């Protein structure tokens, strides 16, 4: 397993282990995304409630795992971005 | 360190070590892209400058960070996509 594959399988390997406690086992409930958070992205965060509706696009009240994709590659951007800029 | 800051930490060192060897340091051309995805993301991949054709998103003929976690997103998000229906 590559560098990069380990890292593709270590985000769904994250989301697995919230998205199981309720409901869907595909996706995080407000519930669950608060424990997800709290454990893997502290201090980044009411917050949990709006957090969840910026990351929901189809409307069913929970993040599955293309929304949950896109915030984590949002962060990763946003990181990269302000190095790149630190830079000079 | 939590395992998902980890994940996204990795992505990030995984494109720093292609995009330095020519040209900006922040962007990936056609051969550092070629090295990248034989090395990464081997068995992936005429096929590479269409790739980044595809990835470009503001026409530099240059694949930058923002543009590379789009991708990066994709595959991964495709792999949960796969295993999810698999799973009926
Ligand atoms: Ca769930
Ligand atoms: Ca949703
Ligand atoms: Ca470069
Ligand atoms: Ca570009």
């Amino acid at each position: 397993m590559t560098e990069l594959e380990t890292a593709m399988g270590m985000i769904i390997d994250v989301f697995s282990r919230y998205s199981g406690s309720e409901g869907s086992t595909q996706t995080l409930t407000k519930g669950e995304l608060k424990v997800l958070m709290e454990k893997e992205l502290p201090g980044f965060l009411d917050a949990v409630d709006k957090l969840l509706k910026d990351l929901d696009a189809n409307g069913d009240a929970q993040v599955d795992f293309s929304e949950f994709i896109v915030f984590v590659a949002a962060i990763t951007s946003a990181c990269h971005k302000y190095f790149e800029k630190a830079g000079l």
